[PDB]
């Protein structure tokens, strides 16, 4: 469903599980699974990886702060089309 709600900035802060928050550093398919995935950064040591997939690494990173999930399972924080 291409609408709006996709994808992910490059650079935008996003809900993880359901509350760990983490900006987006990579978007684009793997090369370990198939489909699309979307490396989240965290603030704090709750990572499993550094953006680093058997020796591929899209985005430098520090040890455990990135993690890779799916896109469909990412959710924004930020809203576009708001007013308050």
């Amino acid at each position: 469903g291409s609408s709006g709600s996709s994808g992910l900035r490059l650079g935008d802060r996003v809900l993880v599980g359901g509350t760990k928050t983490g900006v987006v550093r990579y978007v684009g398919e793997t090369d370990f699974a198939k489909g699309e995935w979307c490396g989240v950064e965290l603030d704090e040591p709750l990572g499993k990886n550094d953006g680093a997939v058997a020796g591929t690494r899209y985005f430098q990173c520090p040890p455990k702060f990135g993690l890779f999930a799916p896109i469909h399972k990412v959710i924004r924080i930020g809203s576009g089309p708001s007013s308050g």
